[PDB]
């Protein structure tokens, strides 16, 4: 309830497929700090289940290797909001998407939200889309972000972005 | 020669005194990555010498302590450009400043410049100046930055920003 942008009319079937985490931003430097930072995750594929949920395939640097994790984001009453399971009451929110190029989303804890806010700009191809990054910065100016990372084409094609 | 912004009529005597590194940005994530990242420096004081040079007092996390270093930036033919000494031919450039509130500067190697570009937004008081941060982002949009850090008032008052 910090993000004032949510997408009207989200057809989660159309956001299916391959995605690249072009940019990331968090309210805390320690969330995206190093490669092993807790919320430094790279999205691989989004798979909506027929029930209406969302299977997320991502890569995260855990041990000293690029691990592949599979998270499930269950639907709620609001079509643009999903819930992930743990002691952390995390909510994923889709802010904007044209389905064919980009998708902007934020993640936050429902109790300690502001120290959990982490947002990303996902794009379909391994290219630097300026239009998408502009929109991402636009949605970010109203939020308390303290770190912003951006990756280049070469890094987008590597496991865990090198 | 990547930064297209330099300040006309820089009176380096007026930029004397106390300064806080409110925001930092680099062309490489590894330059500002962790607290011990090579170019993660926090400006304390700027002291212009009568000869026209510039003594820079900064803090950098070296060992496992917040160290205080003293660098000298010698003047060149252009009043807004200074040179620091090492095997690295680094040039400091002052892009804009109103002397009383903020100062924007970038640093780069004259041979491997783009992988050396690191810029900062310095402000006089430990407050989040929106006007200064807007100007900083404006000067940054034309440059290849891949990481952007920002600090809050509480961190600005701590050695090495906590
Ligand atoms: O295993 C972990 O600790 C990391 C969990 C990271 C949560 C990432 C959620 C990504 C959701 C993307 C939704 C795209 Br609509
Ligand atoms: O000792 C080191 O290795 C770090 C050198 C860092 C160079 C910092 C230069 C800061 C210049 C500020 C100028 C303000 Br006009």
């Amino acid at each position: 309830l910090i993000v004032t942008q949510t997408m009207k009319g989200l057809d989660i079937q159309k956001v299916a497929g391959t995605w690249y985490s072009l940019a990331m931003a968090a309210s805390d430097i320690s969330l995206l700090d190093a490669q092993s930072a807790p919320l430094r995750v790279y999205v691989e594929e989004l798979k909506p289940t027929p029930e209406g949920d969302l299977e997320i395939l991502l890569q995260k640097w855990e041990n000293d290797e690029c691990a592949q994790k599979k998270i499930i984001a269950e639907k709620t009453k609001i079509p643009a909001v999903f819930k992930i399971d743990a002691l952390n009451e995390n909510k994923v929110l889709v802010l904007d998407t044209d389905y064919k190029k980009y998708l902007l989303f934020c993640m936050e804890n429902s109790a300690e939200p502001e120290q959990s806010l982490v947002c990303q700009c996902l794009v379909r191809t391994p290219e630097v889309d300026d239009e998408a990054l502009e929109k991402f910065d636009k949605a970010l100016k109203a939020l308390p972000m303290h770190i912003r990372l951006s990756f280049n084409p070469t890094q987008l094609e590597e496991q865990c972005h090198i």
